[PDB]
């Protein structure tokens, strides 16, 4: 089998992609964030706390005849950007883009951190990381992909997210026509339950690549791309007016500069990063102070590959026996 579903800004800053999801029979379609940083697939439902709930869409298990609780199971989630969700736990048959898993664990949220309750366009995540960061309790559950693996032509899925514009998700093939020359594959370590590997080095703007190694995540549910401090430095030292504040949170630039792309390594192979994709516009309505999509890693404790260097390449999740990770340019 195969799956092949759209995945669509929710924003005009690509602040996240969201990607239509099947849950239940009749189908309820919800709108989720696909995460390869986490291993939850959670969502509103008719569970949650209705002050929490500011238009989304919601699952309600009840509508559905293929919806089975999941007696005693309970989840908790904490994430890097310190929202939060919880609830408990039905079993049903969940399909993307084609791709139907039946007895998928989807995580009814019974609470939400305000930042998901304000955010009115993702009705909950599918997380995409390995199996052994869900947490469900006292059986941990495993991820769509975990579930529909076997059952792949090939047990990968990819990730083409657009600038501005939609991009895709598949499951189970590589659409050789949507990258240009050769995909590179690069070493997985699944230690901390994500896609973690190492970058072979960066350049800024048309600057020499420095060869340094560079251990991150591949996380299409992270926005920005956070690196090592001296990386980001010599970054943002390329842009005149840039500089770091404390007030904002992070590297700010004004809004007249014309931004310098950054290029990482992946083995022999660059991926380039255009200058127009690390722009976040202005910090307020209004201001010409504006803010960057390269940041500083420090005190996150991982470096993170996020969308705004994901964006820049057709990524192959390979959840062969031994994963791996390809790149390409597109």
């Amino acid at each position: 089998s195969t799956g092949s579903a759209t995945t669509t800004p929710i924003d005009s800053l690509d602040d996240a992609y969201i990607t239509p999801v099947q849950i239940g029979t009749p189908a309820q379609t919800l709108n989720l964030d696909f995460d390869t940083g986490s291993s939850d697939l959670w969502v509103f439902s008719s569970e949650t706390t209705a002050s929490e709930v500011d238009g989304q869409t919601i699952y309600t298990p009840s509508k559905s005849t293929t919806a089975k609780l999941l007696s005693g199971a309970t989840w908790s989630i904490s994430y890097g950007d310190g929202s939060s969700s919880s609830g408990d736990v039905y079993t049903d048959t969940v399909s993307v883009g084609g791709l139907t898993v039946t007895g998928q664990a989807v995580e009814s949220a019974k609470k939400v951190s305000s930042s998901f309750t304000e955010d009115s366009t993702i009705d909950g995540l599918l997380g995409l990381a390995f199996s052994t960061l869900n947490t469900v309790s006292p059986t941990q559950q495993k991820t769509f992909f975990d579930n529909a693996k076997a059952s792949l032509d090939s047990p990968v899925f990819t990730a083409d997210l657009g600038y501005h514009a939609p991009g895709t998700y598949n499951f189970g093939f590589i659409d050789t026509t949507a990258y240009t020359g050769s995909i590179t594959y690069t070493a997985v370590s699944t230690k901390q339950g994500f896609w973690e590997w190492t970058s072979t080095g960066y350049a800024v703007g048309s600057g020499t690549f420095k060869s340094t190694s560079i251990d991150g995540i591949a996380d299409t549910g992270t926005t920005l791309l956070y690196l090592p401090a001296t990386v980001v430095s010599a970054y943002w030292a390329q842009v005149s007016g840039a500089k770091s504040s404390s007030s904002v949170g992070g590297y700010v630039f004004p809004c007249s500069a014309t931004l310098p792309s950054f290029t990482f390594g992946v083995g022999s192979a660059r991926i380039v990063i255009p200058g127009d994709y690390i722009d976040f516009g202005p910090i307020s309505t209004g201001s010409s102070s504006c803010f960057g999509g390269i940041q500083s890693s420090a005190g996150i404790g991982i470096n993170i590959f996020g969308d705004v260097a994901l964006k820049a390449a057709f990524v192959v999740f390979n959840g062969a026996t031994t994963p791996t990770l390809g790149f390409a340019s597109k």
